[PDB]
């Protein structure tokens, strides 16, 4: 069973105790780490950060006092944006120079895959035709690997992708039952469901709908996205559960309603330490005295509120929830968006360090 764990590009510019560097991972934690973000220069794998090299040897370095660990680098993620990835898939000339790149870029710094995180093929700005042509980029990825594992004698480079659970942009950009045949896995983004961009309450990541729920709307729940991908050809196998350290917040239209779906003026306050609307990390929600904790009966996940704040998140007790789910629908694993988001240095849950991941390990085995 995998746990897929996602490390941040940008964590270790948090501040005070939320700083975080990949001093702070724990190698056993998870099977595979995901480093998040990689760019694209020239058609090129390229970095982000000033000191990605100097990460990523940290980073890859885990894997001596744990061999079994597997670590991959993502590409792409919502700021990167879709051109240089339509620019890219556009010619073979292209997808050949972005292909070799990659593999001296993750042989160079002993990474052990690829994670394609374009957002999205066939939205955002990309036309519908890098449809079929994110799954050549796929393919070309994958038969590149097959041959360099041969003309180098070291395991096969892995390759995945995160993916979208709405139906808008599945259908937009994924050939489900051509790209899963070369993929190693799928990263499912089962969140992100609700959010502040909606008027009115509702919860990041919840398993099922609500009962009074119907229509397009009955669609916005993990249960329902994992069932698209398999549906669509996927092998359970291969699809991994994505699910968030995270939750979602609202500021209420009054504090005296707080019921889920109740109005809402906007984004809720910023955290402390992400500094972002309608976001908080795991360790700044549990961070709250004199609030209101409440369970979603129908959807398996808790909220909570104070004044006229309210955000949706999960906790160990949904963790758990998800992971007897996972398990029931017999898929591959985890995912975790992300390892800076739980409270990895036990700093303010008093749950010890990681909560939230070291509960996904626990149930996993």
């Amino acid at each position: 069973a995998k746990l897929v764990c996602y490390f941040t590009n940008w964590a270790q510019y948090r501040q005070g105790e939320a700083r975080f560097l990949p001093k702070d991972l724990d190698p056993s934690l998870c099977t595979h780490l995901i480093y998040a973000f990689a760019g694209m220069t020239n058609h090129q794998l390229s970095t982000t950060e000033w000191n990605d090299e100097t990460l990523y040897q940290e980073f890859n370095g885990l894997k001596k006092m744990n061999p079994k660990l597997k670590t991959l680098l993502a590409i792409g993620g919502w700021n990167f944006g879709t051109q240089k990835f339509t620019d890219m898939v556009a010619t073979a000339n292209n997808r050949q120079t972005f292909v070799n790149s990659a593999i001296r870029f993750l042989r160079k710094y002993s990474f052990d895959g690829l994670d394609l995180d374009w957002e999205y093929p066939g939205s955002q700005g990309s036309p519908a035709v890098d449809k079929e042509r994110f799954t050549t980029l796929v393919q070309d990825l994958a038969n590149a690997f097959q041959q360099e594992a041969q003309t180098s004698g070291k395991e096969r480079l892995l390759l995945s992708a995160a993916v979208p659970a709405g139906q808008t942009y599945v259908d937009a950009g994924y050939e489900v039952d051509k790209i899963a045949q070369n993929l190693d896995f799928v990263n499912l983004m089962a969140y992100d469901f609700h959010g502040s961009w909606e008027k009115v309450t509702g919860h990041n990541s919840p398993l099922y709908k609500r009962q009074e729920e119907s229509g397009a709307a009955a669609s916005l729940n993990v249960d329902a996205a994992v069932q698209q991908w398999l549906q669509k050809g996927t092998p359970a196998s291969k699809l991994i559960l994505g699910m968030p350290t995270y939750g979602r917040s609202f500021t209420l239209a009054s504090s005296s309603d707080t019921r889920v779906g109740a109005p809402a003026t906007g984004s809720g306050t910023p955290g402390p330490f992400t500094k972002e609307g309608g976001m908080l990390a795991y360790y700044e929600v549990c961070s709250w005295k004199g609030a209101t904790k409440q369970r979603i009966q129908d959807q398996k996940v808790p909220y909570i509120f104070r004044d006229n704040q309210w955000v949706g998140f999960d906790d160990v007790e949904s963790f758990k929830t998800k992971v007897s789910y996972l398990k029931q629908k017999g898929l591959g694993g985890a995912m975790v968006w992300a390892l800076d988001l739980d409270d990895f240095a036990g700093f303010s849950c008093n749950q010890g360090r990681y909560p939230l991941i070291q509960t996904l390990r626990q149930e996993l085995s």
